[PDB]
């Protein structure tokens, strides 16, 4: 029934391919490199595993696709969304699911409807493989004052990599997830640890938190140094044995997404005159890690 191109065939990428194509939708890949076919290559929670090949780069599936996911690293999205906007039709909407915050500032002359996205599913790369690690939830809403409701997209979502929830406002959402990230990330990627053992480290946490609640607070959102603190140790008791993102980019010598989770909150920040010494100082860890590489 829907016609889906997704942008950035990765981990999420080709996790959204897989289960958009068992449910019989049209889908492509558009990769960096055009290419003849876009392989996706994908192990499944139980064990099973989906070997395609997918159409890739075509334009004329661009300018008639239904939606365009959007499965890139925060700091890839808007240059790549931006050279694809001009063929997608002025009416499919751009549904962003990434990490961190920031790039819809990067995006306010896009002239489709923009969705933002937020994910709990988990899926690695292993060698030429993507496993799927956890499953999750994706919280979805407009990204600006003028996107409307597409919640009809949450709906058929939904049946395709459930769950799936639509929000009017998706921004105390985003704020959620940048808080935790804002904590897990830059100290796992600096202690070089689990998530777990930033148990260990509750006066950080807090200290961090208390920062990032006097920036949402500022931002309109009602929350507590507390409330955050409680929901990172959540996601910490979770994922306790994982390897994070940033401490995984870090691991394989790739750039992380520092600009736009620490980095966003520096911005943020900086625009109200809230200082922010702590999360400046793992900015400047994580910057100072990736310059040995
Ligand atoms: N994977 C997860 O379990 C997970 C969970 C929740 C949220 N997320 C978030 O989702 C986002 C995507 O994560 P991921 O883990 O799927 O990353 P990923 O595996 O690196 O996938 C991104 C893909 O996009 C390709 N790419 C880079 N620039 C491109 C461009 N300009 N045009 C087309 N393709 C391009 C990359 O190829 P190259 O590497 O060759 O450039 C890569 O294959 C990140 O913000 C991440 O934090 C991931
Ligand atoms: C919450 C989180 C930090 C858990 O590892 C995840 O967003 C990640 O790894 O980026």
């Amino acid at each position: 029934s829907m016609k889906i191109t997704v942008l950035g065939c990765g981990a999420l990428g080709q996790l959204w391919l897989t289960a958009l194509c068992k449910q019989g939708h049209e889908v492509q890949g558009w990769l960096r490199v055009p290419q003849p076919y876009c392989s996706v290559n994908l192990v499944e929670t139980d064990g099973s595993i989906f070997n395609e090949s997918l159409t890739a780069n075509d334009p004329d599936f661009l300018a008639t696709s239904d939606l365009l996911l959007v499965t890139l690293k925060a700091w890839q999205v808007s240059d790549a969304v931006k050279s694809l906007a001009s063929t997608l039709p002025v009416t499919t909407p751009i549904l962003l699911i990434h990490n961190g915050m920031g790039t819809i500032e990067e995006l306010q002359n896009i002239q489709q409807p923009l969705l933002m996205g937020t994910t709990t599913h988990a899926a690695r790369r292993d060698g030429n493989v993507i496993i799927h690690v956890a499953n999750g939830i994706t919280h979805i809403g407009p990204a600006r004052q003028q996107d409307g409701d597409y919640s009809y997209l949450a709906d058929i979502l939904q049946t395709v990599l459930p769950d799936v929830a639509w929000h009017n406002n998706i921004r105390a959402e985003l704020w959620r997830k940048l808080a935790v990230n804002c904590v897990i990330n830059p100290l796992t990627a600096i202690w070089n640890c689990p998530n777990g053992e930033l148990r260990h480290h509750p006066q950080e946490i807090m200290q961090i938190c208390e920062e990032v609640a006097a920036v949402i607070e500022r931002e309109g959102h009602h929350t507590s140094a507390e409330d955050l603190r409680d929901y990172v140790m959540q996601v910490i008791d979770a994922t306790a044995e994982n390897i994070s993102s940033m401490l995984q980019d870090i691991r394989a010598l790739r750039h992380t997404e520092i600009d736009y989770i620490n980095g966003f909150l520096l911005r943020r920040a900086r625009a109200h005159g809230i200082a922010v010494p702590e999360n400046t100082r793992l900015f400047e860890m994580v910057k100072r890690k990736e310059s040995e590489y």
